[PDB]
């Protein structure tokens, strides 16, 4: 089964250079708790944000460069490649795969952030026409967490 798992603000806001614009360690939780031991696909600026491969799952990085190797991630070169991927595959961003993706994946997990941030990079516009709420969840706030948002996931109709 092949998912995005995002979280976009209330623009669709997902990025600005080259990091996430809000602290907010619950959505984090989330991904963790959603993506441990399955497979996440990344374009080349995603995983150099992150910096290493995520513990406990199959990293995989899409990029045109033949020299990647990197210790701990499976390299593809093309998005035909994602197929090929056995299990649970999530499309882990930024914002070229989701627009690469958004069409081709049968469901989501967004969480959207309840704010307006400063970004360089979006998810693409979607509709509700298209895609049912299998669920909603409004994340639970404390100091640490002070940004209200709501976990989605939608199932393409
Ligand atoms: N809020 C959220 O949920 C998430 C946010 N982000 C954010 O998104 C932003 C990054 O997004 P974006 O700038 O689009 O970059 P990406 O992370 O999507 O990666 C860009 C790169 O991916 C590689 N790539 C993508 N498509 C292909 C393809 N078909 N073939 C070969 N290589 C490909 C290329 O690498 P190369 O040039 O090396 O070939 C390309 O330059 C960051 O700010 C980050 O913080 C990221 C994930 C989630
Ligand atoms: C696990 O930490 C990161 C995760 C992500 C991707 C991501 C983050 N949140 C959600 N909801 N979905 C995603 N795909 C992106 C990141 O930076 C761009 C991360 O570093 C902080």
């Amino acid at each position: 089964t092949l998912s995005i798992l995002v979280a976009h603000d209330l623009q669709r806001v997902i990025g600005f250079e080259n990091q996430l614009p809000w602290h907010l360690p619950n959505d984090l939780k989330h991904v963790k708790k959603l993506s441990t031991g399955h497979t996440l696909v990344m374009g080349r600026k995603t995983f150099e944000s992150i910096g290493k491969p995520l513990p406990n799952r199959r990293n995989v990085v899409l990029t045109s460069d033949t020299s990647f190797n990197v210790e701990g991630v499976d390299v593809i070169h093309s998005i035909e490649d994602i197929y090929q991927l056995p299990g649970h595959v999530f499309i882990f961003g930024g914002q070229t795969l989701f627009e690469e993706m958004i069409d081709k994946v049968d469901d989501m997990y967004i969480t959207v952030i309840e704010g307006k941030f400063r970004g360089d990079t979006f998810f693409p516009p979607y509709t509700f026409e298209d895609w049912e709420v299998a669920s909603s969840v409004e994340g639970k706030l404390d100091e640490k967490n002070t940004i209200p948002h709501t976990f989605l996931h939608l199932i393409r109709k």
